[PDB]
């Protein structure tokens, strides 16, 4: 099937690094056309994109006017511009070019060698399982010491929409466009009114990496977390693997049985590396305070969006800690997310 890569650009000439990697790894120009939508009108960036010639299709957001923001958002004009550009660019992909799906890539992302193979293999899963609403290349807890380098092929389901290199179907754009927000589009997608309990597929080792230290948002999140996400460099032939384990019926039975069948260990024991014979354990949290405390003790992201933890699935955050597989999980009685967990 034909899956365009939609690159979102504005005023950073480093879109060059993004395009160089996409073009280098692309296995087929026909199956993966690259459409670069540029906002802002930055001349140098426009010239950089134009220099690729027919290797890409350069389109330009037509409305470069300032946006009237609400009273609580004087400092956030850039976020309103991002949202406006996304609406226009996705509209071009799905209404003008009329493609069936698209992989959205921001201009400050460098892709892994198997980026295209990954989406080619997972597109059919997204097509077939209505409980999934996206496939993402990003592991929110993908720092080097928290991922298993021996399992570059391992994938998971997550309730936390990761963005940062993601595939969506034209069917999803049909649902989202009528109510597209004025700003903060990704946190808006993370709300239950939008997500409707659907999950995304995400990898053990990220297939994208961001190098955009300077951008719309202040660089502290990049400086303290994003910059440490490891880019996969070992090519995995996903189209040759059996990915049926990701179907909801199979995953919710087998993965949950795995998590709750693992021995429970106190957070302190995991921290100090006690009982190393247990290569896979569960650390149980029972409230917002314990979740935050335990996540911090083990070095994983502790923030929540609409009550959902980073890379969480049914409240479970899975990662590696000093070589051990750890599932930070709620009691098995878990029955939904609580948006008040902030
Ligand atoms: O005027 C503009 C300025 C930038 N853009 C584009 O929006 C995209 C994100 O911009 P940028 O990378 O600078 O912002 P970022 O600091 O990562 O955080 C935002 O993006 C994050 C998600 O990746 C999100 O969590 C956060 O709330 C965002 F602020 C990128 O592709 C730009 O080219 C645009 O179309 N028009
Ligand atoms: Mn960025």
């Amino acid at each position: 099937a034909v899956i365009p890569i939609l690159v979102i650009a504005c005023d950073r000439s480093t879109v060059r690094r993004c395009l160089d990697k996409l073009l280098h790894y692309r296995p087929s120009a026909e199956l993966f056309p690259i459409i670069v939508s540029q906002d802002c009108g930055h001349e140098e960036t426009a010239q950089v994109i134009a220099s690729y010639g027919s290797a890409v299709t350069h389109i330009r957001q037509p409305d470069l006017s300032n946006i009237a923001v609400q009273p609580d958002h004087r400092k956030f004009q850039g976020y309103y511009k991002i949202a406006r550009h996304y609406r226009w660019a996705l509209g071009q992909i799905f209404h003008n070019f009329n493609y069936p799906a698209a992989v959205v890539v921001e201009d400050d992302l460098e892709v892994a060698p198997d980026f295209f193979e990954y989406f080619q293999a997972t597109y059919p899963l997204l097509k077939a399982d209505p409980s999934l609403w996206c496939v993402s290349a990003w592991n929110d807890n993908g720092k080097e010491q928290m991922v298993d380098s021996s399992k570059p092929e391992l994938l998971y389901r997550t309730d936390f929409f990761p963005g940062l290199g993601w595939l969506l179907l034209a069917e999803l754009w049909a649902e989202l466009e009528p109510k597209w927000p004025k700003a903060f589009w990704d946190d808006w997608m993370r709300r239950p009114e939008q997500r409707k309990g659907r999950a995304c597929v995400r990898p053990e080792i990220s297939r994208t990496m961001t190098f955009g230290r300077k951008g719309v948002s202040h660089g502290q999140f990049f400086d303290q977390h994003l910059k440490f996400i490891k880019l996969n460099q070992q090519f995995v032939p996903f189209t040759q693997l059996d990915l049926s384990y990701l179907q909801q019926e199979a995953y919710d039975r087998d993965f949950l049985a795995r998590v709750y069948g693992a021995p429970q260990l106190q957070v302190e024991k995991v921290r100090t590396n006690d009982r190393k014979e247990l290569g896979e354990v569960r650390v149980q949290y029972t409230g917002r305070d314990s979740f935050k405390a335990f996540a911090k003790a083990l070095g994983v992201m502790d923030d929540l969006k609409s009550g959902v933890p980073r890379a969480g699935y049914r409240g479970i955050v899975t990662f590696l800690f000093r070589g051990r597989r750890v599932h930070l999980a709620p009691p098995q009685t878990w029955d939904g997310y609580d948006p008040s967990w902030t």
